[PDB]
């Protein structure tokens, strides 16, 4: 029990900002996690041969694509352990346990491809599951290996602790079908408004939690200038990879995966970060007050690709 992880003086300050890069060296991401839980949880709430087992088949189902990659995963574990710590007395002990794992599990066997792909080349995953087709599938690879031998990590909570941290999982990575998030944020800012917003009902912790997983799930656009756009590169690689697949059924895709739309690029991120980002910054911010950081944050590099559009970069 008494093995703590404990990270180099740098990374051991830096980890628990906002902006915080992991870094390069893959090699470090699992350490990174379980620091991340023991801190976070406690070296007790996981049987530490277990959690290393379970985060190594984790990361054996996240496939060598541009963004939706084991790094993406980890990158988003670590927003959601800055959220936790940043809103210690907030959070139930079920919670802090789920909601860690629902981010390092929540793109498990991600193919780089969107729901919508997956419906229009007719993927049987889009016959299973009708909406939020990758967000299930996800979920379903996190039971399928929590239930590898050995890799059950949740294995010392009751039957009903138990029922509740997998439905904590299941709502968590569904919601980061960003689809569902402009209905969830708008509910969410109208029970904020009316001031009917009450952490105790259980439907209303739901949907900030929702909230906290777009959050953690976006937090590319969170970063220093130059993690935010080395990031874009990945995420436009997958896209235009849909791109060209969208052409090969006959179809003529939306332009933010056309790769001939290239030039539209840094207005098209304008549109994502007022239709999409700063809106979900600015509700968390509203609902948790300590994570203003990650409007900032945004709202700075918001900054940045209007300086890309005026020429200046
Ligand atoms: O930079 C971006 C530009 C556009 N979109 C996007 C994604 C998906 C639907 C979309 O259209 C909308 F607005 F209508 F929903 C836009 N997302 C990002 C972005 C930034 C950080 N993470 N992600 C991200 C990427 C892939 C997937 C993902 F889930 C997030
Ligand atoms: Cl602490
Ligand atoms: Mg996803
Ligand atoms: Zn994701």
């Amino acid at each position: 029990g008494l093995m703590q992880f404990t990270l180099p003086v740098r990374l051991c300050k830096e980890i628990e900002l906002f902006h915080f890069d992991i870094g390069p060296f893959e090699n470090m991401w699992p350490g990174i996690f379980v620091y991340m839980v023991h801190r976070s949880c406690g070296t007790s709430c996981f049987e530490l041969e277990k959690l290393c087992r379970f985060i190594m088949s984790v990361k054996k189902n996240y496939r060598r694509v541009p963004y939706h990659n084991w790094k993406h995963a980890v990158t988003v574990a670590h927003c959601m352990y800055a959220i936790l710590q940043n809103n210690h007395t907030l959070f139930t002990d079920l919670e802090r346990k789920g909601l860690l794992i629902a981010c390092l599990c929540h793109d498990l066997d991600h193919r780089g491809f969107s729901n919508s792909y997956l419906q229009k080349f007719d993927h049987p995953l889009a016959a299973l599951y009708s909406t939020s087709t990758m967000e299930q599938h996800h979920f379903s690879q996190t039971v399928s290996i929590l239930q590898l031998e050995g890799h059950n990590i949740f294995s010392t909570l009751s039957s009903s602790e138990y029922e509740q941290v997998l439905e904590i999982i299941r709502k968590a990575i569904i919601a980061t079908d960003l689809a569902l998030y402009f209905g969830n944020r708008k509910q969410l800012e109208e029970m904020y408004q009316t001031g009917s917003l009450n952490l105790n009902n259980q439907s209303h912790r739901d949907r900030v939690i929702g909230l906290m997983m777009t959050a953690c799930d976006l937090c590319s656009v969170t970063k220093l200038w130059p993690v935010t756009k080395l990031t874009a590169n990945d995420i436009y690689a997958e896209f235009w990879a849909e791109g060209d697949e969208m052409k090969k059924l006959g179809i003529q895709p939306i332009p933010m995966m056309d790769r001939d739309k290239k030039d539209e690029v840094p207005q098209g991120q304008l549109g994502f970060y007022n239709a999409v980002a700063i809106p979900c910054y600015t509700t968390l911010t509203q609902i948790l007050p300590p994570t203003e950081p990650l409007l900032k944050a945004c709202r700075d590099n918001l900054s940045q690709w209007e300086k890309v559009i005026r020429g200046e970069e």
